[PDB]
Parts: C-alpha cells; structure tokens; sequence
C-alpha cells in the first residue's frame, strides 16, 4: 500500500529519528529496507506506523523500554485486530496493561473494565489503560493532517 | 545509628550490587563513604535502606529509571515523613503516582483515593499505587529477618 520514509514516519508519529533507528536496531519494528546508498532505502508501511504509534504511547505511560517492547510483541501476536484495519475504531476494545514481578511473564494484558481495574488499584497493582480506538484515531488524524 | 555494608544492603533490600553501584554513580542514593582501600568503605544508613526499598519497588511497577529517580526525589523532598520514622506504619498515607507528558513536570504524586484513582483510569491515565506502609513494613521485616 502506502509507504513512508523515516523522516515522514518520524513526523507523522512524533517519534524522533533517533528513536526509530534504535527501535530498528533492536528489532522492535522491521521496516522494509534495501541495499545502502545515497537514496532512500528504509520504508514504513501503515501497519509499521501503527506500531510506532503504539510504542510512543506505551513509552508515554512511563513504562520502561523492555516492557514497552514486550507489550508491543504481545499486542501484535495476541491482539492482531489492533493492526488489521478490520475493526472500525468504534468497535475496537480498550485494554489495560498490568506489569508483574515475574521475569517469565512480566506483563499481563486484559480487556479494560472499571470494576476489575479499580479492584487491581485497591490491591496495590499498577494499571496502564490502553485505548485501542485512540491509537487508531491518532494515527488516522496525524495522517489526514500529514497530507495538509 | 545502624550502618550496613553494600552486600548487607543488597541482601536486605533485594537490590543487586550492580544496581547499588549504578544508583551511587548516578546520585540516586548517597551512602557514606571514605577513601578507597582493601577494607569496607561504603556504608548505608537505615534511611538509605528505605530509599533502596522505594527504588526497588518503583522499578517493579515497570516505571522507567528516570521517572523512578524523579519519584524518589519528589518523595524525599515532598513526603519526608516517609523517611522520618515519625509516623507509625498504621498512620502512614498511601499514595499514587501519575506519569504525565510534561518534561518539566513528568510525574504527579497524590494521596491515594479510590474515587479519584478510578476516575483517572476511566480517563485513560496510568495509575501507580504506592503503599507507604508496605514499604516501611517490608524493610522492617527484611531487617528483623536479617539478624536471623
Ligand atoms: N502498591 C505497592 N506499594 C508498595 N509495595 C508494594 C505494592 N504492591 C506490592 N508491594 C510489595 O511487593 C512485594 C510483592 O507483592 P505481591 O503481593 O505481588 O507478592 P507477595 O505477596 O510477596 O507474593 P507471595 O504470595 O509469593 O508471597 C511485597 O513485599 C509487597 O509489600
Ligand atoms: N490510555 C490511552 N491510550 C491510548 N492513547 C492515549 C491514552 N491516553 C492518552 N492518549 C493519547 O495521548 C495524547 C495526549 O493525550 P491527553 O488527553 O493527555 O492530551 P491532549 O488531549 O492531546 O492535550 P491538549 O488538551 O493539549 O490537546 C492524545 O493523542 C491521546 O489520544
């Protein structure tokens, strides 16, 4: 479909070029590449831009990088409807991330619901709301703006 | 009062020696030191052990290091009763940390209350409960255990 350069991706998703390069180096995001040269050689898909938008949003919660990476991996594997363009934003489900003390399973991801979320807080557990619709709305609005 | 070596501090608070060295290097915690030599030369106070316990607990929430450091600085300045041994644990107030998107003020700290905390979650805001009493209880129990 539509492909975007690194500077275009950086400006659309409000990730710095330095962040994109680091996330490429670490395998967080895998844009399409070709041999090195003076011309453009790295291109992000719309799904990559969505992954960038997720990563920037997770990092804005204060969550450490390793857990943001783990969250993005879990979202892409377990919640692929987030990246599908199948579900219109009105029907996407809001989620919540619950960090744990288990190195093997360091992050729980669940559907958001107020009763369970408030119960977790009253037990002393950190809750990180993750509004799937806002994610997709934010990229869509950055992109509609991007042309103009 | 009582002073503890780095290995004693590491084992009491379940921070690795590598973490203590890094937090010393960065100024997170400032144990008492003297000139270098073959003998012991770094000593943690009970208040330092409390600061270590806070730092290990904040890092367990998933909060990134810079914000844990900022949280510890804000707690020591704004909530010195946490480190005073004034308030018995039964009267210490539970808190909550709310990470923000402002670089100048990247973290809000507030008294915990369920109504406000649930309202923040429903608005999409991350909430990190911080149980002051559990902090002081945990070190006290690690220390009562430590002798035996
Ligand atoms: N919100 C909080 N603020 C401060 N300390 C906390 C908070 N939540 C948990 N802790 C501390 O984290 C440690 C582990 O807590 P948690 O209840 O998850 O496990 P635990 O009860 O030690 O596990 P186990 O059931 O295996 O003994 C405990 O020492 C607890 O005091
Ligand atoms: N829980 C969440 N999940 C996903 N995206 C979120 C969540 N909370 C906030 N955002 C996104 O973070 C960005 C900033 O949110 P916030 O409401 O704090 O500020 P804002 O409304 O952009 O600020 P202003 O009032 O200055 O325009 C928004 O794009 C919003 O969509």
């Amino acid at each position: 479909g539509k492909f975007y350069t690194s500077t275009e991706a950086s400006e659309i998703t409000h990730c710095s070029r330095r962040q994109l390069q680091y996330w490429r180096e670490k395998g967080v995001i895998v844009p399409t590449v070709n041999s090195s040269g003076k011309g453009r050689n790295v291109y992000y898909s719309k799904a990559d831009l969505l992954a960038l938008t997720v990563m920037e949003q997770l990092l804005s919660t204060g969550l450490n990088f390793d857990l943001c990476y783990a969250a993005l991996q879990t979202l892409r594997k377990q919640e692929p409807w987030l990246f599908d363009e199948s579900v219109p934003e009105e029907k996407m489900k809001r989620l919540m991330l619950l960090p744990t003390r288990s190195p093997e399973q360091p992050l729980q991801l669940a559907e958001f619901d107020k009763q369970a979320a408030l119960e977790a807080l009253c037990h002393g557990q950190t809750v990180i709301p993750f509004w799937s619709d806002r994610i997709h709305q934010q990229l869509r609005e950055n992109l509609k703006s991007f042309s103009s």
